[PDB]
C-alpha cells in the first residue's frame, strides 16, 4: 500500500498470536513493543528516545506480521509510548519513503 | 526520491539562512530542531518518546525547505538528540510510505 502521513501510520500487527496496533516508524532504527510475552532468551539493550534511555528486553529471531507481510527479526520489549516498527522490521516489508 | 529505509532517512534541510541534516520520521506527530534561534512568537510545549519527555519552544508558520521541496509549519526546538521532520511538514512534500 501507500500510505500518507496525515493521521498516525497505525497498522495492525500479529505477533504470538495475536493482533496489536503498531506505528510504522521511519526515525526509529529498532522495533519496541509494550510488555508482553515472548519465547526464548532475551539479551540486554539500552535504547535512546526523544527524552532519553531507556533498558529494553532484545529478542531475536520472532515471527512477526506487519499489515499482512511476514517477517523474522529483533523485537525489543519495554516501556514505550505506542508498540513501534522500527527500519529492522520495515525493511524485511519493503518499505520506504516516497516524494 | 525513493528513500531506503537501509538506513536512517537523513537529508538535506534549509531553514533560517542555514543548511542542517535532519531525519524524516513518520513516528513523530511533529517537527522538532536542535537548538536554534527562530524568528516571531513562541510559546512552551512539552513533547513526549521513549525515555520520556522534554520542553521544547514552539514557534507557528515557519518556512522551512526539505530536501528541495518547500513546507511551512509548526517547528519545534529544544534538546533532541538528533532533528526529526515530523508528519506536519512531511504530509507538504507529498511524502508517504510505501509497501
Ligand atoms: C501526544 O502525542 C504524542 O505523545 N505523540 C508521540 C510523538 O509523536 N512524539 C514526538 C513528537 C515529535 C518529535 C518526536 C517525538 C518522539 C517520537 C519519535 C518517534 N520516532 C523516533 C523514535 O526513535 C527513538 O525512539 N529513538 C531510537 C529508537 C530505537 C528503537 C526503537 C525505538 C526508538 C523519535 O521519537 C508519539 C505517540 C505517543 C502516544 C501515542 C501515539 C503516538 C510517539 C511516542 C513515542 C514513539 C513514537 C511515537
Ligand atoms: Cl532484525
Ligand atoms: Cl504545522
Ligand atoms: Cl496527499
Amino acid at each position: 500500500p501507500q500510505i500518507t502521513l496525515w493521521q498516525r501510520p497505525l497498522v495492525t500487527i500479529k505477533i504470538g498470536g495475536q493482533l496489536k496496533e503498531a506505528l510504522l516508524d521511519t526515525g526509529a532504527d529498532d522495533t519496541v513493543l509494550e510488555e508482553m510475552n515472548l519465547p526464548g532468551r532475551w539479551k540486554p539493550k539500552m535504547i535512546g528516545g526523544i527524552g532519553g534511555f531507556i533498558k529494553v528486553r532484545q529478542y531475536d529471531q520472532i515471527l512477526i506480521e506487519i499489515c499482512g507481510h511476514k517477517a523474522i527479526g529483533t523485537v525489543l520489549v519495554g516501556p514505550t509510548p505506542v508498540n513501534i516498527i522500527g527500519r529492522n522490521l520495515l525493511t524485511q516489508i519493503g518499505c520506504t519513503l516516497n516524494f
